[PDB]
């Protein structure tokens, strides 16, 4: 599923991400936009053999199991395929653990380089929330 900007914002809000760990909703929508262009099915391979999955490009090196990332962790306790669902619950639940692991949203490289320090509030303009 390719979410619309405001549709995503609402699903994210619903799932408790607005201000999760002090990160306003515009942060999460901006991260999604640049990580996967709002596509739940996005997948990208890393040079170490690990793979990033879904709307928030969660890395199999640490957060999910894809049975093809030798000696990696499965911190969210889920198969990586669960992160490609049209339903973002798994993605959001796992994101919540990631953001609290010490580095905040710096865990998301697109967030750090394209969202961090910008006017993220623009990402939720005109949405009924
Ligand atoms: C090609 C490319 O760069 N692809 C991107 C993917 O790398 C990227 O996924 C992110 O990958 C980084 C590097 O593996 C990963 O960051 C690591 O995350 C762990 C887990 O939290 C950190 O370890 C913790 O460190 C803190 C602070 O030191 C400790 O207190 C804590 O105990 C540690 N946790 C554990 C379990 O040991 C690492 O410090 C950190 N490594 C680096 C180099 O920063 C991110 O978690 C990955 N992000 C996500 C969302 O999965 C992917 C996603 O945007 O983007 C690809 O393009």
């Amino acid at each position: 599923k390719v979410f619309g900007r405001c549709e995503l914002a609402a699903a994210m809000k619903r799932h408790g991400l607005d201000n999760y760990r002090g990160y306003s909703l515009g942060n999460w929508v901006c991260a999604a936009k640049f990580e996967s262009n709002f596509n739940t099915q996005a997948t990208n391979r890393n040079t170490d053999g690990s793979t990033d999955y879904g709307i928030l490009q969660i890395n199999s090196r640490w957060w999910c199991n894809d049975g093809r990332t030798p000696g990696s962790r499965n911190l969210c306790n889920i198969p990586c395929s669960a992160l490609l669902s049209s339903d973002i619950t798994a993605s959001v639940n796992c994101a919540k653990k990631i953001v609290s692991d010490g580095n905040g949203m710096n865990a998301w490289v697109a967030w750090r380089n394209r969202c961090k320090g910008t006017d993220v509030q623009a990402w939720i303009r005109g949405c009924r929330l």
